[PDB]
């Protein structure tokens, strides 16, 4: 059960991670306001967070 | 001690899964400054929702 | 373990708080469309530390 919590709890650092490295690109776009290859960039970080929750909860439905 | 940090985490998830929708909003914003105020409206919906998880998160991880 | 899962569940958690208020500060510079966005810069990069920290705890367990 400790196992799994971490291995849970992980996956939901990983979509923070994402986050935040989707908010450090809105810091630079509303500075500017290359916008084109920030709001990419912030798409792609922002999906990868949200397939890292999905596999968090997953996984903590485990427990 | 395992139920409760477990319940603790589903709800920081869920916390989480708000400051998602909050920021593909944003994304969406950004992109049209280029219903705003009916976008930034729905970013606060999220975003308080967010808050309001992770209250519950908080709260029950004192629980343990 | 239940002590350091517990310890650095909070740590995550704090990260949250702090992309949550990046989130408000994010709103705010939204609407007024300089300091704010220093203010984001900060409780960003408070988030970055907590989260940080959340994982090396993390890895103890």
């Amino acid at each position: 059960n400790i196992n799994k919590l971490k291995s849970s709890i992980e996956s939901t650092n990983e979509a923070v991670v994402k986050l935040q490295e989707t908010a450090e690109k809105t810091v630079y776009v509303l500075t500017a306001l290359d916008i084109s290859s920030q709001i990419s960039s912030m798409n792609q970080s922002l999906q990868q967070s949200k397939d890292y929750i999905k596999e968090a909860q997953r996984l903590l439905d485990t427990v």
